[PDB]
């Protein structure tokens, strides 16, 4: 109940105005009532509200100009006076006059030498999903986001600095990208760059990092602000000749390359949670990059890496289906014909020099498993690891030479083979599988496997009741409750033949109960076809080539985290030879159409 | 044949006008013919039509002004004269002049001191699906629904009361909500509140109940009048400060809370039959309420209640799969190898102190069943009950210690387990199942299970004919007609393997007949996939979050019917401390966008 403490405090504000004569006459524009109340008697100007209001704030907050100008004579010092605590901290009355788009009071308050450097450090202004707005701190930034142009430039004409930062370190630029309305505040980004006249030696305000090291350009990438992203690109491209319908531009490629350890852009696109930042890749200087990082140097270094994994698993199965295997010379089948097994898995046999090949082939798998883990000492990284983690269990299980060694070899074989499906979409254009399964291995399957697990726990338990009476030498589906669940599971997916004997009479609860399992099984498994008809299929032809863009990048990003240079030159033409400088470019031709 | 008695009587009206000289000359505007017919001879003015017409009504009804003004001299008293019986009762001629939007006769009739308090109590004006209109009774209300403004205020200027009621007790306000055209009559609700000048001590006309206790506000909720519902909300919200793009309103929450035993709104939304009243929940002061009734105090009191049911059924299965069970020491298998069973279910054994745990565990189930029924001494309430009703059969079956005790234990196990699917959509967001099954367990399944039952009753009966000849020791699918239906039922849903022997020759009608069952089974079960492709799927992505709004309310409504206070405070901020009064509010911030 955190949010209730806000709302109880906000009605408490409305209680204080409603009962005090100074604040209530300030609420309405009763100038004549504010005459007799103020100049005649002694009223303290320090009347603090429920959240530390002043009389001057309430005249500003309920957009009351004529009351506030009368309050100027009585209050020479409440213009400087901040607001008190825990939601509004340091919010001076200059801010409130700005937020209501104008009052012509900013002209009046700055005539009263108002401070333009006060920081509203309250909780209600910090970035959070609890507040419905994020305007930053400094009163220049409040005039920025409301899209009031002349109110901005009036503040510059009284000494408002353009480079102050909030607690998160954001500039006045960074707040303009984070606005909920994009193009209506896009013109401010051009306007505030025109006041960059005092060129500082550090950076000319367009390269300022926050406390997590983000330029205003890269923040437009991460927060999915597409319309602003195209506009910030415009100052970096450098156009060469125009030739009829041809145009040979030259994009900059400095803050978007994987050059330094700033992780500059392409890593920061995929690592976010926000899904609409994958829309950024449709823009033209990025789309040309990731394709040319793929067709050249990207794809054949992957497919060569893919075949070695395929020869890895083949070399594992060969040293898997050949397993030591004496005939069972030890203890005979002591339970009555219900304990059949005949191999018992040899102890320390390595003779018969066919096993010399296996002992080589055993090491080829195990060494590659350590090679997997040494890459991962600091959706598919989970089962790259748990493949090789199970293989280390095997060599531990074999060198201690214990008994239950199949349960490593099982999980080291399924997780090994399904892992090669990750290399499928790398091999060819295939309309990406192995991720489209991961869109619905979480979204609908984990919701539907509730619905199968409930019914299948009933009827399996119900069949064990009605075949509790029977001789299990006929209809051995149900000799015990541990297999009665597994037996019914083959019928709900319709695999096993459904129990019937036709020579021995089955009990009369079965025929009714089994029908009420049959008709449900051809409903819920039939209704499952609709949940992946509308939800998963929804409009995926629109997002197929984007899902086949985001997956290609994440392959390229992971491959440059895990591969040294001198065999991977970064894409684009180097500078410094053509006299353009240190920044490396690339060029794109197009037709005007 | 009730409706035919109306229509035969209405042509009988047209017969009477067509044959009488007074009425037929009244029908057309033949003033010159009405001169010689009336002033010269003696004509009775009491000529009653087939439904008791007067001459003055027919001049009004066939929109004939000039005839009616000539009729004023001959008829000083027919203005007061009502219409006779069974469809039109007391419908004075003032009403008919109003219904045709005007005649300038209302000015003429009220010059003849016409009564404005006569009640048209006929069958044709009472609310019913038989009549195509519902205008109420009093002639003010007829001027209301036709959207004739000055005709309304002319009636107030001659003494028309604003608070008379019909037989259902509806006001002149309540009829305006029930209109088929909504926004075209919405302005009348503002206009008639302006004539509330005589402020009565009882209620100021906006709080008047009908005979079933409905305010005009709650009737706009129940009858799905969405556009009117937003407009009646406007006088109850109480706006606090505005702050740039922020707006902190404060909705009233008195007639929509579950406060009194008026069942005020949220119970009355879900209990109706009318489906378009679930559209009301999309409006903003209700949508904020039901979410905050859910996330706070609603969901974790449900999930805690959900796990105790899950531990209930687990504690039932444990005292179910352990059942008394002697070996069959009584009478041997007297039929020849067709009567196999070996347990016979012990009589009065409660020794072997493992059964002390079961005898505790038996009571834990049975006491909870009485707890279920004690809640229900005054779609899922049906099988909350019939679960526990079967469990009481078990303890009756065990204490009398009869034989057939499995058929209680079966139905007490399936109905117990599938019941927990009702707790599924309470547990997480899951795109509601267990109700989407109930949209098509009635709508299409009960229509399609006709089509399977007809074919499956043919071929099952047909196979028993062609295997009447055969030795049932091979192909024991069909040894008798009671199992021949059940055997074919496993093939039409394709579960059992389909009968074949390959060593004994099967009769030559089978191979043809069985194919004509196979190809139909892969058609009707295939065509069933289309009936739940278009009908059930239809546009459910639009109505998913509404079906996941109506189901959440019905959980919240049921939970407050069945849980005492001192652990459930009702939502919203209390009044009376902030000086707002007794009405409890809640506040909502939003952005203007």
């Amino acid at each position: 109940s955190w949010a209730q403490s806000r709302d109880e405090q906000n009605l408490l504000q409305q209680k204080r105005i409603w009962e005090s004569p100074l604040l209530l006459a300030a609420k309405d524009n009763d100038v004549q009532a504010l005459n007799k109340l103020l100049k005649y008697e002694d009223c303290k100007v320090h009347q603090r509200g429920a959240m530390g209001e002043t009389a001057l704030h309430i005249a500003a907050l309920y957009d009351n100009l004529e009351a506030a100008m009368v309050l100027m004579e009585a209050a020479p010092e409440l213009v400087f006076e901040p607001m008190t605590s825990e939601l509004y901290e340091g919010q001076t009355a200059l801010h409130i006059a700005v937020v209501n788009q104008n009052m012509n009071l900013v002209r009046a308050l700055l005539a009263r030498r108002a401070s333009v450097s006060a920081r509203a450090t309250g909780t209600a202004f910090r970035r959070s999903p609890c507040n419905l707005i994020y305007f930053g701190e400094h009163p220049l930034s409040f005039a920025a986001c409301v899209n009031s142009e002349e109110i901005v430039r009036l503040l510059i004409e009284h000494g408002a600095d353009i480079r102050a930062q909030d607690s998160l370190g954001n500039t006045v630029l960074h707040i303009l990208i984070l606005q909920p309305n994009k193009t209506f505040a896009c013109q401010m980004y051009n306007l505030l760059l025109s006041y960059d006249r005092h060129g500082d030696h550090l950076q000319p305000l367009d390269l300022v990092p926050n406390h997590q090291g983000l330029t205003p350009f890269k923040l437009a990438g991460v927060e999915g602000n597409t319309v602003m992203f195209q506009h910030l690109m415009q100052k970096r491209k450098h156009t060469q000749w125009t030739y009829g319908p041809l145009t040979s531009t030259l994009y900059d490629l400095t803050e978007i390359d994987s050059s330094g350890d700033e992780q500059s852009l392409l890593e920061l696109i995929i690592t976010t949670k926000k899904r609409e930042a994958r829309q950024i890749l449709d823009q033209t200087p990025v789309k040309e990059l990731v394709s040319l990082k793929w067709k050249r140097y990207g794809r054949p270094y992957f497919c060569m890496l893919g075949a070695i994994y395929l020869l890895y698993i083949i070399c594992f199965t060969m040293c898997c289906i050949y397993r030591p295997l004496k005939p069972r010379t030890n203890n005979r089948t002591s339970p009555r014909d219900n304990t059949l097994l005949q191999q018992k898995l040899l102890q320390e046999a390595y003779m018969t020099p066919k096993d010399d090949i296996r002992l080589v082939g055993e090491l080829v798998t195990v060494i590659g498993a350590i090679i997997i883990l040494l890459v991962e000492v600091p959706p598919f990284h989970v089962l790259i690891i748990t493949y090789a983690f199970m293989v280390l269990v095997t060599m531990v299980m074999r060198l201690i030479s214990a008994s239950g060694e199949v349960v490593p070899m099982s999980f080291a074989l399924v997780l090994g083979w399904c892992n090669v499906m990750y290399f499928a979409e790398g091999f060819q254009m295939l309309g990406p599988f192995t991720i489209m399964i991961q869109k619905m291995i979480f979204g609908d399957l984990m919701r539907f496997c509730w619905l199968m697990a409930v019914v299948i726990l009933g009827f399996a338990s119900a069949f064990y009741i009605i075949f509790q009476t029977e001789d299990p030498e006929e209809l051995g589906h149900f000799y015990d409750y541990p297999m009665a669940l597994f037996s019914t599971f083959e019928l709900f997916l319709t695999i096993i033949d459904g129990p019937a004997n036709y020579n021995v009479d089955l009990p009369f609860m079965y025929s009714i109960t089994y029908a009420a399992f049959a008709i449900i099984a051809t409903l819920l498994m039939l209704n499952l076809l609709i949940a992946m008809m509308g939800d998963t299929h929804w409009r995926v032809a629109h997002e197929r080539d984007e899902l086949w863009r985001a997956q290609i990048v994440a392959t390229t990003v992971m491959l440059e985290r895990k591969l040294p240079r001198c065999l991977w030159p970064r894409s684009g033409i180097c500078g410094r030879e053509y006299g353009l400088g240190d920044r490396w470019f690339l060029r794109v031709e197009d037709r005007q159409d």
